[PDB]
Order: C-alpha cells, then sequence, then structure tokens
C-alpha cells in the first residue's frame, strides 16, 4: 500500500529549493499526522506501475493495465499546494485488453497494449478515439506510421514529440498535432537502421528536441542539433525562415522577417495561425542542420550502465566500473564525457539490495534532476563551491515505488505581478513502513503494541515471513530501524549544558524508551546482530553513529546490548572479540572514523565561547565550502567539520572568529552530556583495543591529546567571562582524557614503544619496504623510529607549562608497573619501556641544557623525572654522555659555526620547537 503526494517547484530554481520542498513533504509525513484525498484512496491499494503528467492532467498506469486520469490546478507558485478534481474516471475497457505502456503528449495520451495496439485519448474529449471505418484501428496516424503490421513495445513521450519502437529494431517518431503544419520534414516513419543492428535496444528516452536510444553496451542519439554546435554552422540567417518555440509552457510556430547578423540577441517572429512576439533565439529552432542519423556516444570500455535520462544540458548517465560508481554528463557537441563526478558516500550503499531501482528523473529543459538509488530512496544532489557533489543531508523518506513529474504553465497571470509563469508538478507514490514511521514519530505506545502483537502472532501462528521482510526495510542513506532510532536520539538544544554551568515536548525521552524497548525485545534477538553490524552510506554502525552524533546514552545502551549479545554466540570460530569488534568498529574502516578518536575530538566550537571578538587562534581554509578570503574556521571545525574536504592550514594567520556557520551547517555548536561522555571513554578504554591504532596523520591518541592540551592552554587564557548562542564556557575534556588515558598499561606502552618492529606507522618510509633488495631491507630494519616519541615528550615537558599532574600520573603508572611481581613478563617489559622513555627525556634535557646559558621549569621537570627513576636514569645519562664524548676523543668531529647562548627562556623554546616538532619522511607513492 502506497500514498500519493504532489510537489510544486516553480521555475527557474536551484536544487536547494527542490530539496526544501522534498523536506517539507518529509516533515508533513513525519510530525504533521497524515492527510490524503477522497478520490485517490482507490489508487492507494494497488501497485502503480507508471505515472505521467500532462499539461493539466495526470495519468496512472497500474499492474492490471487499468489507466486512470485526473485534473489539477496550481495557484501559488513563488516570487496542500494543489487543488484536485472532484471525480476520477477510468479508461473504457469493454474489450478487456490490458495495457503495457503509457505516455503523455500535449494534446493526447498514448497507450501501448499487450497486443501491439497504439491507443490515443484526447485531453479535451471525454472518450478515447475509435475509428468507425476500421474497428481494429485506434490511433489516427497508425496508418501513416505503418505500425499496423508490427507489435509495438517501447514508448517515449514528452511535451511536443514522441518516439516509439517495435521488436524488429524499427523506430519511428512524430510530433504533437498542434505542430502539424511543420510536421512534413521533422519526422520519419518506421525504418530499419543498420548501424543499430547487433544488439536489442533496451531503452528509449526523448528530450524536447532530440532523442536517445540506450542499447546493451552503447548509446546513440538523433534529432535536433543543439545550440552549442550552431556556432560552427554560423562561423548569419536570412529573412523568411519559419521556426517554432516552446516558451511559457505553450508550443507556437512563427515566421521570421528580419535579417539576422548576431545570433545572441532576441528576434521578433510574426505569429502563424494553426488553421508578432519577441522570442529569445536560444529557445527558437529554425526549421524552414538536423541530425537525421544516429550518432554514437563515447563511453569507456567494460563499463556497465545503470540509468539514462536526457534533457537540454545533455545525456545524464550512471556508470559502474568494477565495484565503483560514477555520475556522468555527456555533451552532444563532442560526444565525450563533459562532466565526471564521484559520489562522496560509499558505492556499496548506493548499489543497495537491487540494482534495478537506480533511476534518473527529469521533466524537460529547465527541470531539475531527481536520482533514485538501489534502495528506492532519493539521493539529494547539490553543487559545492568547486565542481563536485556536496555532502548529502538525508530527508528521512520512505522508498518511492513510482515517481513522475512534468512542466505546468499557470493561467491568467496579472500584468502587474512578478510571479514566475512556469512550475514543475511532481507526483510521488511513497511506500509505508509502519514501524519505521512509528519510530520516526516518537511514539512509545504504537511500538509497544506492534511488538506485543508480533510476539503474540509468533506465539500463536508461528509465522516469521513478515518479520524477515521487515528486517530488510531501509530508509535513506542505507539506514535500518536502529539507525533511525539513533538519528532520532540526537541532541538539539544546549539548555541542560547552559544550566549546569551555573555555580560550578517529550521526543527525547520517548526515543530513549523506544531504544530500550527494541534493545530488550525477546522476538528481535536472532536479528539484532545483523541489525547492529550494518553500515550506512557513511560506513558507520549505530554505535559509530551515536558517537559521531553526540548521542552518548544511546551509545552506552548499544555498547551494553552488544556486550550482552556477543557473549551468547561464540560457539564456533569468528570468536568473541571478532563479534564484538564487528558490532563496534569493523575492519576496513578509516582510522579517522574510530569511535575513540571521534569521541576524543568532539569539542565545543569556538564561536560558542567567543563572539565577534578577535582572539588569536589557528585558522583553517576550505576550498570546498568557500571559506577563502576572510571567512575562517576554528581547529575543532577542521577536525569534525570538513573531514573529507580540501582543508588546509594557513601560515599567515590574522585574528578571526570562526565564520563556519555562515557558509555551512557547523556540527559542533551543540555539546552533549559530559558525564555520559566520560563514562563512554571509561568503557571503551577497558573493553576494546582501539587506543593502539593511530589516525590518518600517523598520530597516537596520547600525542593528539597532549597537542590539544598544549594548544588549548595558550588559546583559552583570553576568555572574558560575562547568530548562534555564545554564552558557554571553553571546553575542558582533554585534560581529563589525558589523566584517564595515562592511567593505562596499553596506551602508555603503545606510545612509548612507537616506531619499533611490531608497530607500523602509515606515514613512514620504513613501513613499506617489502619490494626492495634484501640488503636495503636489512639496513632499514636495523634502526627504530623515535621522532613521534620525542615530539610527545617535548610537548609534555616544554609546551605544557601550566600543570604537573600528567607527569606524576605517568610516573605513578610506570612505578606501579615496575613493582608488579604478580604476572610473568611484566617487570622486564616495564623496564624496557622505562629505558625508552628515559632516553627521550635525556635527549630533550640535553638539547635544552645546551641551548640555555648559565632553574627553568622544563629543566626542573626533567630533574624531577630523573629523581623519580634514579637507578635507570643514571645509566642512561652515562650512555648519553658516552655517545656525546666519542667524537671528541677520536678526532672526527664535524666542523660547525659558533653561536650565542640564550639569556631568556622563550628563545630556547623557539629554537627547540623547530628541532622536535618535525615529521618522518613519507613513503614513495
Ligand atoms: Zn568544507
Ligand atoms: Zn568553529
Ligand atoms: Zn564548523
Amino acid at each position: 500500500m502506497t500514498s500519493i503526494h504532489f510537489v510544486v517547484h516553480p521555475l527557474p530554481g536551484t536544487e536547494d529549493q527542490l530539496n526544501d520542498r522534498l523536506r517539507e513533504v518529509s516533515e508533513k509525513l513525519n510530525k504533521y499526522n497524515l492527510n490524503s484525498h477522497p478520490p485517490l484512496n482507490v489508487l492507494e491499494q494497488a501497485t502503480i506501475k507508471q505515472c505521467v503528467v500532462g499539461p493539466n492532467h495526470a495519468a496512472f498506469l497500474l499492474e492490471d493495465g487499468r489507466v486512470c486520469r485526473i485534473g489539477f490546478s496550481v495557484q501559488p507558485d513563488r516570487l496542500s499546494p494543489v487543488s484536485l478534481g472532484e471525480d476520477l474516471q477510468w479508461w473504457p475497457d469493454k474489450d478487456g485488453t490490458k495495457f503495457i505502456c503509457i505516455g503523455a503528449l500535449y494534446s493526447e495520451l498514448l497507450a501501448v497494449s499487450s497486443k501491439g495496439e497504439l491507443y490515443q485519448w484526447k485531453w479535451s474529449e471525454s472518450e478515447p478515439y475509435r475509428n468507425a471505418q476500421n474497428p481494429s484501428l485506434h490511433h489516427p496516424r497508425a496508418t501513416f506510421l505503418g505500425l499496423t503490421n508490427e507489435k509495438i513495445v517501447l514508448l517515449s513521450a514528452n511535451s511536443i514529440r514522441a518516439t516509439v519502437a517495435t521488436e524488429n529494431n524499427k523506430v519511428a517518431t512524430w510530433v504533437d498535432e498542434t505542430l502539424s503544419s511543420v510536421a512534413s520534414k521533422l519526422e520519419h516513419t518506421a525504418q530499419t537502421y543498420s548501424e543499430l543492428q547487433g544488439e536489442r535496444i533496451v531503452s528509449l528516452h526523448c528530450c524536447a528536441l532530440y532523442t536517445c536510444a540506450q542499447l546493451e553496451n552503447s548509446l546513440y542519439w538523433w534529432g535536433v542539433v543543439p545550440f552549442s554546435q550552431r556556432r560552427k554552422m554560423l562561423e548569419l540567417y536570412h529573412a523568411g525562415a519559419v521556426a517554432f518555440s516552446i516558451s511559457a509552457g505553450i508550443p507556437k510556430v512563427g515566421v521570421l522577417m528580419e535579417s539576422v547578423w548576431n545570433m545572441n540577441d532576441s528576434c521578433r517572429f510574426q505569429l502563424r495561425s494553426p488553421e508578432e512576439e519577441q522570442w529569445s533565439l536560444r529557445e527558437v529552432v529554425f526549421v524552414e542542420c538536423f541530425q537525421r542519423t544516429p550518432k554514437k556516444l563515447c563511453i569507456p570500455e567494460k563499463t556497465e550502465i545503470l540509468a539514462v535520462n536526457v534533457d537540454s544540458k545533455g545525456v545524464h548517465a550512471v556508470l559502474k566500473t568494477g565495484n565503483w560508481v560514477r555520475y556522468c554528463i555527456f555533451d552532444l557537441a563532442t560526444g565525450k564525457a563533459e562532466q565526471e563526478n564521484n559520489f562522496p558516500t560509499s558505492s556499496i550503499a548506493f548499489l543497495g539490495q537491487n540494482e534495478r531501482n537506480v533511476a534518473i528523473f527529469t521533466a524537460g529543459q529547465e527541470s531539475p534532476i531527481i536520482l533514485r538509488d538501489g534502495n528506492g530512496t532519493i539521493y539529494p544532489m547539490a553543487k559545492d563551491c568547486m565542481g563536485g557533489i556536496r555532502d548529502p543531508d538525508w530527508l528521512d523518506l520512505p522508498p518511492i515505488s513510482s515517481l513522475g513529474m512534468g512542466v505546468h504553465s499557470l493561467i491568467n497571470l496579472p500584468a502587474n505581478s512578478t510571479i514566475k509563469k512556469k512550475a514543475a508538478v511532481i507526483i510521488m507514490a511513497v511506500e509505508k513502513q509502519t514501524l519505521m514511521q512509528h519510530i520516526l514519530r516518537c511514539d512509545y505506545e504504537a511500538c509497544r503494541q506492534y511488538l506485543m502483537n508480533l510476539e503474540q502472532a509468533v506465539v500463536l501462528e508461528q509465522n516469521l515471513q513478515m518479520l524477515q521482510t521487515f528486517i530488510s526495510h531501509r530508509c535513506d542513506g542505507n539506514r535500518n530501524i536502529l539507525h533511525a532510532c539513533v538519528s532520532v536520539c540526537f541532541p538539539t538544544s544546549n539548555k541542560e549544558t547552559k544550566e549546569e554551568e551555573e555555580a560550578e515536548k517529550d521526543r527525547k525521552a520517548n526515543a530513549h524508551f523506544i531504544l530500550k524497548l527494541l534493545c530488550d525485545s525477546v522476538v528481535l534477538q536472532p536479528y539484532l546482530r545483523e541489525l547492529l553490524s550494518a553500515k550506512d552510506a557513511r560506513g558507520m554502525t549505530p554505535f559509530m553513529s551515536a558517537v559521531s552524533g553526540r548521542a552518548y546514552p544511546a551509545a552506552i545502551t548499544i555498547l551494553e546490548t552488544a556486550q550482552k549479545i556477543a557473549k551468547a554466540e561464540i560457539s564456533s570460530s569468528e570468536k568473541e572479540e571478532d563479534v564484538f569488534m564487528g558490532m563496534v568498529c569493523p575492519s576496513g574502516t578509516n582510522p579517522d572514523d574510530s569511535p575513540l578518536y571521534v569521541l576524543c575530538c568532539n569539542d565545543t566550537c569556538s564561536f560558542t565561547w567567543t563572539g565577534a571578538e578577535h582572539i588569536n587562534q589557528d585558522i583553517f581554509e576550505c576550498r570546498t565550502c568557500g571559506l577563502l578570503e576572510s571567512l575562517c574556521c576554528c581547529t575543532e571545525c577542521a577536525r569534525v567539520c570538513h573531514k573529507g574536504h580540501d582543508c588546509k592550514l594557513k601560515r599567515t594567520s590574522p585574528t578571526a572568529y570562526c565564520d563556519c556557520w555562515e557558509k555551512c551547517k557547523c556540527k559542533t555548536l551543540i555539546a552533549g552530556q559530559k558525564s555520559a561522555r566520560l563514562d563512554l571513554l571509561y568503557r571503551l578504554l577497558t573493553a576494546t583495543n582501539l587506543v593502539t591504532l593511530p589516525n590518518s596523520r600517523g598520530e597516537h591518541l596520547l600525542l593528539f591529546l597532549v597537542q590539544t592540551v598544549a594548544r588549548q592552554t595558550v588559546e583559552h587564557c583570553q576568555y572574558r567571562p560575562p547568530m548562534p548562542d555564545h554564552d558557554l564556557e571553553p571546553p575542558r575534556f582533554a585534560q581529563l582524557a589525558l589523566e584517564r588515558v595515562l592511567q593505562d598499561w596499553n596506551a602508555l606502552k603503545s606510545m612509548i614503544m612507537f616506531g619499533s618492529q611490531e608497530n607500523k606507522d602509515p606515514l613512514s618510509a620504513s613501513s613499506r619496504i617489502g619490494h626492495l633488495l634484501p640488503e636495503e631491507q636489512v639496513y632499514l630494519n636495523q634502526q627504530s623510529g623515535t621522532i613521534r616519541l620525542d615530539c610527545f615528550t617535548h610537548c609534555l615537558i616544554v609546551k605544557c607549562t601550566a600543570d604537573i599532574l600528567l607527569l606524576d600520573t605517568l610516573l605513578g603508572t610506570l612505578v606501579k608497573e615496575l613493582q608488579n611481581k604478580y604476572t610473568p613478563g611484566r617487570r622486564e617489559e616495564a623496564i624496557a619501556v622505562t629505558m625508552r622513555f628515559l632516553r627521550s627525556v635525556a635527549r630533550v634535557f640535553v638539547i635544552l641544557s645546551v641551548e640555555m646559558a648559565s632553574i627553568p621549569q622544563p629543566i626542573g621537570k626533567c630533574k624531577r623525572v630523573f629523581q623519580a627513576l634514579l637507578p635507570y636514569a643514571v645509566e642512561e645519562l652515562c650512555n648519553v654522555a658516552e655517545s656525546l664524548i666519542v667524537p671528541v676523543r677520536m678526532g672526527i668531529a664535524r666542523p660547525t659555526a659558533p653561536f650565542t647562548l640564550a639569556s631568556t627562556s622563550i628563545d630556547a623554546m623557539q629554537g627547540s620547537e623547530e628541532l622536535f616538532s618535525v615529521e618522518p619522511l613519507p613513503p614513495r607513492p
């Protein structure tokens, strides 16, 4: 059962207004109850195969061959939105013949039946045309087209022209009866093109001027030569020509009497009766330079083709190469790929369950493009400041069984109004998924009654076909019921976070109760593993979506549910850790999409604690979003925002105040619950192994946290206490995160033993050495890396001169693991970790002491570290001095220039910053 909806989109418009109309339909489905029409209720209980839109009428083709039509009127436009006709009447079918295809022209409605008969119905006439002389003949031009001796299959209809095709590779075309005067030389009857032989034509799509035929592995076009190729023809039109235009929703034929020299202007055409207007030459095609032969489009070899639709801009195609999907726009001037675009989401989620649901919908020249993916949902397309596809914002819509749109022209416009003349009318037959809509409407009672009814039905009749059909239910962006519940559970306001800072509807609660009800459901137990281990269009599980969307109690509930389910299904291989990591953070995942890393880098945006001020920050630039000249963004914007974009850091940074909300939707303006965030960090530290995996910049979590702390200490001291809200405190989470992570013998071990043999850094040249000579592999495997460890030690000691607690935390963890005579192998492991850390501390201390003249705070911190670990620091300092004194005694010292010492401490820090804050050599691409 499906429901019918009407969308009015005035022309000319952008994709943003169309997306706003689709969104308005989406919340009218979601939060505005339900509404329909009396005469369309009979259409709701059947599978509508095809919907077409005429000038003032709409036609529906069903599965059983019944065709119905209705009238409508659209008043408002732009500087229910439609009025429907009172009664619906059907096609007279006393002969009992079912119908296969329908199509809409301006003056007639076309039908193709199973017996190969073409039927024509006038819009003005209330009864379909039947010839009295020939009872077996029904189309008035069937004799002229010569289709009476061949069974007919494929139809394509548009505003003025129609193109039709048999089984015998015979294609014909004609124009509407309102242009019968110029219909002597623009058309052709059924030929047999030898160039199209070899493969059956699988689809035909007609534009307003030309038409296209898609075969099994080729594309051909024929018809009117486009306006871009008229430059070479005039590389200048004499008077006396006869032309036609389709402007303002009406087709008209005129005659020229001026001489034309420049073709970029507008010309005045004398009107011709069907038995004197100023028209632009871009919408005028001279008839009395026509591509009467099919021309092959250039496509790459071994590429499957999915959906073809044509318009004035060219040929729009979806191409599949291997396991990848491109979107292509072909220009008819050269026949090559004019525009090539890659989808910003995953291709696997775009392919969906079935590849036959991918389609492209358009209505004419200026009409927009609606793309339908493999799941039957709408993929919203928009253009960024560059020439790519913007990141899509999901509409939360059910899949569409049938979609059809057309161009309508408004009637009797006043002369003193700026209302646009033309619009597009879109008709949707959206499916209903009742528990999906119950989840999206935030109602606990309907979900509870549905689960109780399903449990009673399984207990009584033992039927699970409806349940296994409901498991495969999807929303937009490849989202299941759990994904929809998580997306509903996102925080919206900052009221609780605003009120907790002092002296220091019911949608959310119903959503949480719904999540608990589906988590503790008895009947949903054998499918919750497949529900939780599913990836959406961004490649995230519901736990990853709850972490990234700042829904922390939802992530806590999902984590307990995964821990409960995973312990009862070990049995065979693919064991407990494999099931748990499949549910939490699966393999083949980007390192910047880890739940621990994302949980660490979700901080409050800097406009929330700085208004229109001009404090000193770090300034990032996006090429994609348009933050180019004076528009800027804070560092948390570069972390959470702009993750797949072309975002860079500018060295010449003046003062700015995060102009990120002006150009895009900043995802960091709202802070979630702090206690649930710390509890999630506590649970993720002691249950997974996500802390030993670096991010896409090759940084450990400890290095990222200490760099965030060292940046925020400098940035947050210029906060003055009293369009988005700017009355919140600066974020304090990274200090507590460092204090918790440093109390762990996995993170400290992986940080200190970084760059060793059993630790791979993706941005190091020594990581990928398997294709080299064996001697070079020996020379590269002799050494070990200590760049990032030295950077971490320098950032902990020199750049963190506002706290001491992290150093005592690290020293306490080291001493506690050194005094552990309980588990085997712990003591020597802690000894080696202590040796590596003391080597790094000794190197930093030596550099700082050489740079200073004849105590500073970092030297005091190094002395405290040496005093807390005396019997090993003495030996490592002996080794450091021995290494320093070797080249003097052997007389092989490298000559250097003299330098002056440092009287103050800021210049020594400036000189040691350039020595330790470096990067290893990247591998060869
Ligand atoms: Zn951006
Ligand atoms: Zn920001
Ligand atoms: Zn931002």
